[PDB]
């Protein structure tokens, strides 16, 4: 016999050199197009190696997604300046994703797995319809991201169309769900044309006021409620989340969800978030170390902590200086009240913002 190999990177180049002469053709060919806006080659070996790596990561993603009609291209900030201008490419060494009439400024991990998962998400339709019990339960079980759900008469409702337009503005980062089924709406407690917004990790939704809602009303509401009290650092959005600091610091909690102590600590964090949900000055970033294996050594060294145990601290975004709460693993984890008390102590006397 033979034994067929697992798929492997084949070393065939698929990433397109996008330029003035071909960019129109390239957009016609692909339903989803990912473009890396990058700088011309520097004379130093290090920067050249960095670009070499990035381009190869794109090549791998390009091979994986070839059959699904996702295209990958490079736009040189000098050689292709006019193209960049026309497409709105501004952020140096950054990935932009195009689908129909939407442009996405990718602000996530530059890795093949993360990029492929993201682009697969981009390919999906912007609104998820709930009809069956399995789908409803799936909706209800989402906690680690903001989600919206609306009840409409049918797909031809002017108000469903507005909801879908809003959904496209945030696709694929914020899931929008709809139902046309009165029995599903009843379980969700939605009146016709009502839209419920669920903050991450919050049990109770907030209804968008003044229904029926225009596209703008929905987009306005989502933008105002973009930052959850507790938010998870996710590969797909990590840079956006981190760059959104609270007056120069982040409260950061490490917890491994799959670990007994990590799970318990997460439940405590959720309680803290719930009890402070209307405090616009509070945002905690939850990082599950299991999601970022390549950063664990760095974090353990930089923060001087053991990531096999739950941690909570405050980090200065300018220099990564930090302070972490002492917890004895021979004792029970701190209560939500204890955590809040500690945060108050640290943020009151050690913050001159
Ligand atoms: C997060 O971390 C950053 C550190 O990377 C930190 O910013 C630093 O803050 C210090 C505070 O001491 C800045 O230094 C002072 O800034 C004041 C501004 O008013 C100056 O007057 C000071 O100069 C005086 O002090 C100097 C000695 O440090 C003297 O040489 C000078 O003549 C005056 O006496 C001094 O510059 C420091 O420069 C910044 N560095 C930055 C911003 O990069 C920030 O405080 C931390 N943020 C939080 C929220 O904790
Ligand atoms: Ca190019
Ligand atoms: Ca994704
Ligand atoms: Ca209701
Ligand atoms: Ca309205
Ligand atoms: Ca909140
Ligand atoms: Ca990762
Ligand atoms: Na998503
Ligand atoms: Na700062
Ligand atoms: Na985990």
């Amino acid at each position: 016999e033979e034994g067929l190999d697992f798929p492997e990177y084949d070393g065939v180049d698929r990433v397109i050199n996008v330029n003035a002469k071909n960019y129109k053709n390239v957009f016609k060919k692909y339903e989803v197009l990912a473009l890396l806006y990058h700088e011309p080659p520097e004379d130093d070996k290090a920067s050249q190696r960095q670009f070499e790596m990035e381009e190869l990561i794109l090549e791998l993603a390009a091979q994986v997604l070839e059959d699904k009609g996702v295209g990958f291209g490079l736009v040189d900030s000098e050689k292709d300046a006019a193209v960049a201008k026309k497409l709105g490419l501004t952020e140096e060494d950054s990935i932009y994703v195009f689908k129909e009439d939407e442009v996405i400024e990718y602000d996530g991990e530059f890795s093949a797995d993360t990029l492929v998962e993201f682009l697969l998400d981009v390919l999906e339709d912007p609104v998820e319809l709930i009809e069956g019990e399995r789908e409803l339960q799936a909706f209800e079980n989402i906690e680690d991201e903001i989600k919206l759900i609306g009840y409409f008469k049918n797909k031809d409702s002017e108000h469903y169309k507005a909801f879908k337009e809003a959904a496209e503005e945030f696709h694929p980062y914020i899931p929008f769900f709809a139902t046309f089924d009165s029995k599903v709406a009843k379980k969700l407690t939605l009146k016709l044309n009502e839209i419920d917004f669920y903050e991450a990790f919050m049990e109770e939704p907030v209804t968008i006021p003044d229904k029926p809602n225009s596209e703008e009303e929905i987009v306005n509401f989502v933008e105002e409620h973009r930052r959850s009290t507790l938010r998870k650092l996710k590969p797909e959005s990590m840079y956006e989340t981190w760059e959104d600091d609270m007056d120069g610091i982040h409260i950061v909690a490490f917890a491994e969800e799959a670990d007994p102590d990590g799970y318990e600590f997460l439940e405590i964090l959720k309680s803290v978030a719930q009890d402070n949900t209307d405090n616009p000055d509070l945002s905690i970033i939850w990082i599950d170390p299991d999601d970022f294996p390549l950063l664990v050594p760095y974090w353990e060294k930089t923060f001087d902590i053991d990531l096999s145990a739950p941690q909570i601290g405050v980090v200065n975004v300018t220099d990564a200086d930090s302070v972490w709460m002492e917890m004895d693993d021979e004792e029970d984890l701190p209560s939500a009240e204890e955590l809040e008390d500690w945060l108050e102590d640290v943020l009151e006397g050690e913050i001159n913002t």
